[PDB]
């Protein structure tokens, strides 16, 4: 399925490459001479997965309470002819009654952004139902692999959502379990 | 199927984001004082497509004859709550007989080596015809989605082969019908 080939490809194309090095990454940002008077940001990617598709690349504008903190160092890797190809993630504050209760490392599956895209062009022959289908599918498939790879499970968290509706809540619900 | 979602995914989540921007990036390149005394960069984006799917990292690797140049300045765009995520890209010298022949921007499509990699993971269940199956079908998804994308067209060429194979002949095949 459409699914099957994005969730399979986004674990072994992304998800693998970046996961063994993000401990470290978090771990370097956490010991900076300049964000040690701030919490320490939690570990884990935070994958946000919305059931509808819908992508902003802007995650404040999903949510107010949802504010850009910094860039975690990037990290780098020769990938498929592309020398040093640069793997950058953004760190989050959580804001609950205009206070910080949480902060990690946070974005959306990108391939939930393109299954929305592949249904407003024509030549794609991809419906609105298609959509929907992939997307669950998307989500179920990635949950299958990362569950059957304790290595990869263990530095990311999935968020599954459908869309007043409150991101910040559900992050801080995944934030506080752990 | 599996190759046409990758195949959109590929152009919508990469190629969309990249071509628009690369001519500036490959002008700039030429233009600049340290670059000035070797042979202009080639325009458009090359993408190998080994139909076999067998993607090294390296391209000097899979052909001597490829030498890794520079990286061209990096784009970066807010993506997904990525802040400034960056896209790099490299240019390789093309060598005919120990002689610079072309310049050009470089690079495997990425989908082929998590295709190739897929029928390697025994819960993907995804067989060694698949992966065959599926590659020619994205590779052939890729040339659709661009033939009739003239702006995205104009800024790329795909290059497909099956595999002595020389890589960098067949690079300089496309580099000189321009
Ligand atoms: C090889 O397959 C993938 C690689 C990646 S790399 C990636 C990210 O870096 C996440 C952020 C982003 O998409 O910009 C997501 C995916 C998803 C996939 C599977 C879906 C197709 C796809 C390809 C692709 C290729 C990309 C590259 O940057 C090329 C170089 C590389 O793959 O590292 S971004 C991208 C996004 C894609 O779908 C959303």
């Amino acid at each position: 399925s459409v699914a099957h080939g994005l969730a399979w490809s986004y674990y072994i194309g992304y998800l693998r490459l970046i996961l063994p090095e993000l401990q470290a990454r978090i771990r370097t940002y956490n010991q900076h001479y300049n964000n040690l008077l701030r919490g320490a940001v939690s570990q884990r990617l935070y994958i946000l997965l919305p059931l509808d598709c819908g992508v902003p690349d802007n995650l404040s504008m999903a949510d107010p309470n949802i504010r850009f903190l910094d860039k975690l160092p990037q990290q780098t890797a020769d990938r498929a002819g592309i020398k040093d190809r640069v793997y950058s993630n953004s760190i989050y504050e959580l804001l609950e009654n205009g206070q910080r209760a949480g902060t990690c490392v946070l974005e959306y599956a990108t391939p939930l952004q393109t299954l929305f895209a592949m249904s407003q062009y024509s030549q794609a022959g991809f419906s609105r139902e298609d959509r929907l289908e992939q997307a669950k599918l998307f989500c179920q498939t990635l949950e299958d692999i990362l569950a059957d790879a304790p290595e990869s499970q263990n530095n990311c968290r999935l968020i599954a959502y459908q869309e007043s509706f409150s991101l910040s809540q559900e992050v801080l619900r995944h934030l506080r379990q752990e």
